[PDB]
């Protein structure tokens, strides 16, 4: 009866198969009952988008809005404007929402959403009118206390804006329907480096655990891939912190260090009017002696060509880290992987890493952290958004980044004793962070969902 | 694409593409070709998770789905339908086709249909009770009298359509017309059992004028019906008030022919009926002795050809029940007229022989041949009065609903009609394609009212 | 003091209470005074920003505004008018005068006004299509079907109104009767088209039946019209319908009077119709040989004094088209019944002519005037029954829209009579004014309602 | 077409005009375009409000809300209840609001609305009856994420309590719908001292730009008008910042200071008795020593009365201080002055102190800062009050005034730094607040504007 949805079939049963590997269906056998109902959405909305293209001629393309979660909160996700999607993907990105939202210890739930509207080609004309038909339908549907989305995929400030405006025109409320937000209608401070600071964030614990407090990011080689705000930001606080940034990387290639120790800041500034007004990271060789600093390698990764590293932060594209990428990095000396990007790591990387943690003991063996813990530096934000918001406020950036901090520590902390009571490692083992993150955003989802009788 | 393959759905945006296609319409308005593009994309589709319990007491999940295809003729109007094999490929399938075969009726009515994979078979009446709830309160929001008016099918019928009321009215505190299929005493119509078959028969009558110029009726008439159901029933019932001769019945295991110059009487209908509740045939009514004479029993058999000399043929028992040879001897035996109150009841070929026939002789010496989707709207232009007469606050005479059930299935008749003079213009004294007209009227409203609308331009 | 100079509203609340002063109302009735204090402020006004792109891709800015004047005896009911003329004051001059206007049908209706600046001059149907969306997008939130049923005007036709109702659609999600002016398959009503000729036509009917007491009827009668257009095309066809003998039409640059002894066929005038579609002139038809004889064309001439005698007037084609001299030709050819068709159509002179005539002679001997407010009322009350059958859940036929429409036109005539007779009572055997009446009668019906309502004491 | 609305219209010309003179529409050419759109409300509401007298007749008057603009946050504004009222002047009023409100760096738009309802003669009866009848009709319109109204003349506290007892009547709801609220139910601390302190805290960072920080409110002679909360406030913090102040003024006349150098705060706190239970400020004088201290000059504005002033604070009423008071101003030694009155000084005043700017250098200036930057402290703290009610608590004293301190220090910069980049003086020259103002309030909300779309 049912459809084929290979990507959200793909994530249950990657999901369900951590749970059975692990004691809580021992301790919490009824929680199986949990996950039939967890695994269905609450709602979906799929709906057509009517819109205008600059020749004046009829264009016609689909909307949806998968509302997953709100067990724990306000349905919270993302709209992705990309000619791939449909329903079994947003149920996908959808489905991992809930338990990433949750791990971030704030009341949200989990939902996704977006178009099949191509913003490649388009004016920004076309892409106002598309937001303006599209949020016509959606608007009903969502809202400040009910589905808070955001930006993704094909959806930026830019789109952020369209939309917002045509919700308060449709509404005629002022109010945190959308996070993602400018300056000066309701946007949080941190939002750009929100991600890239929270895995770094992540790291520092995975390291202070890992090494007893032996070491820090200082004096680290840390491979970075990526030049947005993501690997910007990730990149400056490692450089705060004392650690070396051996690498970045764009579309058309990465960029190594090898005259130098690590990037400068300031080559990471130079990086960034590299990304504005186009131009690409290549730009950057050629020119101010950093010829002699940098290897560029046109068309290939920086996974392998930056030698003996000891910290991997995919911050680009999905599936990114490929099985040979995870097998170089263990041979290089890495110890430690978490994802700046979304889904970066590939099934296969993390099997690789994850056997690596189970044969080798202690401080040896390379930690993989997923992205429902690792990446939700950004959610979490999209989260303090809404709450400033709320108390009508504008925080500084030391009250967003404050908080960020003490999210992230959270965050670690609950995979790290999830899974030392559910998937208890053996002597001098580390402790699996996705297991352990995988059961903790599923245990208080279900329970919740338990606590307001959703199942039973 | 990106798309999921629906196969139900797009077996149908096509078939409905080689209509337009090969009729004369995109040449007339080239345009009209946006229009199927944007049409066939639903407005809004729900659906949602229903969680609901056993009489274990356990937890129990099934999906819900309402599918809101087209309002630009009217609120969304459809069906429910619970089956285990229900999906949105299968409700957009049925919904696409339910916007223009509404639209036909020339009831402002838009075209829907939701529904569940709950399973009705061997569930209890608490479980049916406690599913229709947990279901209507989330399909709640999303309609109303005047947004979305749902209806019965395969698994919901007057029993959770009860349940499906009662839970509504309780959470919106509103009582409106939210269903139809409702009880006489909470805002049903008369004329509900019979609006399918008094539909059919009040369609031929339309076809009968036509054709004769108006010279005539159904008096006199020798009509086979085929089957022994809701149909059957009051289809016959129909032909006997307008002075017709209702000639055979059909069953599963068996089929019933008159003694011939003859007709069966409103009792031995009535006794047809008795013999289907009891769950018994319709031998077991020549095995009376009051019956025994005046009725043939020919088991494994199908009317078509055992009935002698005929008028009016009316299949109304199950789909593909009138093969290419059927339609000849129909044909040979100067049947007329020969509408669906059954789905596909005629195949291909039969369609081809009667259309040929149509084609190769002129005027009311052709068979004439309607399709179920116009033959058998009645039900649909009942649900339409159920809701004005609830609008109205009134509860309109048998009489009166039955007459405006008349005048609902000419507009069917004359909206085919029409079409097929405008877009498959026939050859100088043969009578339009009813089929084609059927098939095509329902797009051209829809896509001009959504012109007018500004949904394409 | 401080209130902003609005001229064509106040030019109007000084009209009207001129009218009610030198009646006897405000001696029966002293305390009425304190409900045209309260009435002529609107219940509510709504203008908004309205933010459109054309066809270069450019931000447009207009206003749009929603004068929701009165609800008393039922919704808003009005109609959007753009024009680059329009503002405040315009619309609270014609919703002013909607309430009343409305209020003579007998139907339940409020009233109340809009539009915008928008100059549809030069537009393209996208450009339209784009405002009209960007416009309803606003009101949507203050109309709906209770509240407030808009319709169209000056730059607001049947193309507007179609993407209107469909943006109002898609943000509502709810399918109601939110305007009037709608398409046949998506909820208009049939005989808008001839709402206001047949209602004036429909008036005089009433008006002989009274002065005649019941003892004539339009069979016969002589009727001069004037226009050519929507109003005197209809008009004249009821005449026809009626047995009476359409004896005139007119243009701008000429007129068009009969052979005498005869009447306009429905084919001549069918052949009007064609000749103002395709931009060309009355003329055109003497041009043919079939109707070179049987007609005779004057350039540059108004019917009233070419015609010879004649019962009925009914100017249909601009204002102030007739003057003292041609009301006293009337007179002196026997004319006895003269409505307008038009708006102010004739003179205040020709209005002094006729209402003399009355005073001076008793009983159907007596030229009868009627003024446009109520004989032209017809477009108004088939809105109402656009309504009447959205709610229905129902198309009504021709001849079923027709009555109904004959009733609202008995309605308006009766509420003045019965007006004039309390609050200007005649002299007896003299004719009750229906200038007057008419002009009394929709306050007197509205300023009773809000007593009972309690919106003054 | 359009009618003729001139208070409206003068602000609209007077605001342009600002623009042009400056280098904003070169570097921002497309801006115009916003200009063009800002300047017509969102929406307007006009309304018969029908109420009773106590004689028991049947009453009539207009209602009107202004809705302005919404870009960066619900309708923010006020009520106005005055028989002069109508859309011209609550467009006039309305449209300051907007910028105002924007300069304030909270999320509030801006509108306005009011009756020509006149309060005087009519009782507490009446009124109630009144605010009753009105907020019937105003409710639907309005709300705590819509629109939230306040007082104004004609409306106060007594006014705002009866509007919002009807609202919450209506609704069946407590929210922030409403600012100017009493202490028990939703009111904040600093409400009555907001725009006194916000003044002389605006001008506190106006002398230490202007003079480098050599000189404070410290023995400065400081002349204000107006003996309400607004003067008395912005009296006491000259005071306690080590200021003196040499003048009060009521309706009815002045008070000038002579024998000894400033109020003290009891002189100050004994006019606050003088204005409860009505009395005037004359009274005191003629009684406990104040004989000797002070001058009374009935009939007259102190402007010309003070005798060489350093600080000007007129906060009495519109248009009280004309051309002549600015000259005499400047002739008497005033080099800083900022209104606690909304729009208490003249255009002719204005154009006088922004000469006398232009042609003399440094410190020897005059500085004017508009209304829409240094009288922006009440509608700030009601910014505060929409804040509190949200977060569901009452903030301390110190919470409040530490905020409009920031909130305060804020403006001052956007305008000084705004009118250094598009009216970049000459050397030496100060800045122009009105010009640096007024710009930074039309591009915080055209800019919004356009993320939002409502523009291109
Ligand atoms: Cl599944
Ligand atoms: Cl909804
Ligand atoms: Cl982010
Ligand atoms: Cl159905
Ligand atoms: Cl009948
Ligand atoms: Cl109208
Ligand atoms: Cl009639
Ligand atoms: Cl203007
Ligand atoms: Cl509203
Ligand atoms: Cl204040």
């Amino acid at each position: 009866n049912l459809p084929v949805e290979p990507e959200f079939e793909q994530a249950y049963k990657e999901l369900a198969s951590t749970l059975e590997n692990s004691t809580l269906f021992q301790k919490n056998p009824e929680y199986r009952k949990a996950l039939a109902v967890v695994s269905v959405p609450e709602r979906v909305i799929q709906f057509r988008v009517v819109w205008e293209n600059d020749k004046g001629e009829v264009q016609v393309n689909r909307g949806f809005r998968v509302q997953f979660n709100s067990a724990l909160g306000p349905y919270k996700g993302g709209l992705r404007f990309h000619p791939s999607v449909n329903l079994s993907i947003l149920k996908f990105l959808g489905f991992e929402q809930i338990f990433k939202n949750a791990l971030t210890g704030l009341n949200m739930g989990g939902g996704k959403g977006g178009s099949d509207f191509d913003p490649k080609g388009k004016s920004d004309s076309e892409i106002r009118r598309f937001c303006v038909a599209f949020m016509t339908e959606l608007c009903r549907h969502i809202g400040a206390d009910t589905d808070v989305p955001a930006g993704d995929i094909g959806v930026t400030g830019r789109e952020i804006g369209y939309l917002f405006g045509q919700y308060r025109k449709l509404r005629n409320s002022w109010e945190g329907v959308l996070t993602g937000k400018g300056g000066s209608w309701g946007g949080s401070l941190i939002r750009p480096e929100a991600t890239g600071y929270g895995v770094v964030y992540y790291v520092e614990h995975m390291i202070a655990h890992a090494t007893n407090g032996a070491e820090s990011f200082a004096g680290k080689r840390v491979a970075i891939s990526g030049s947005g705000n993501v690997a910007q930001y990730a990149a400056l606080k490692v450089i705060e912190l004392g650690g070396r940034v051996v690498s970045l990387s764009d579309s058309q290639g990465s960029l190594i260090v090898k005259d130098k120790d690590s990037f400068t800041p300031a080559e990471i500034d130079a990086i960034a009017a590299l990304k504005v007004d186009r131009k690409q990271i290549a730009e950057l060789v050629t020119d101010a002696a950093f010829a002699d600093k940098f290897t560029y390698l046109p068309g290939q990764r920086p996974w392998v060509h930056v030698g003996a590293v000891d910290v991997a932060l995919p911050s680009a594209t999905q599936n990114e880290v490929s099985g040979e990428e995870a097998q170089a990095l263990i041979a290089a000396g890495c110890k430690f992987i978490a994802e700046g990007s979304n889904m970066g790591c590939t099934q296969a990387a993390i099997d690789a890493f994850e056997a690596h943690r189970e044969a080798n003991k202690g401080a040896a063996a390379i930690w993989y952290a997923p992205g429902k813990a690792a990446n939700a530096g950004g959610v979490a934000v999209s989260g303090l958004e809404m709450a400033q918001n709320s108390a009508r406020l504008s925080w500084t950036a030391e009250e967003v980044d404050a908080r960020l901090k003490d999210i992230m520590k959270s965050c670690f902390q609950n995979g790290l004793d999830t899974a030392k009571e559910y998937a208890t490692p053996a002597d001098g083992i580390l402790p699996s962070l996705v297991t352990g993150s995988n059961i903790a955003g599923f245990t208080k989802v279900a329970a919740a969902m338990k606590d307001q009788g959703d199942w039973w």
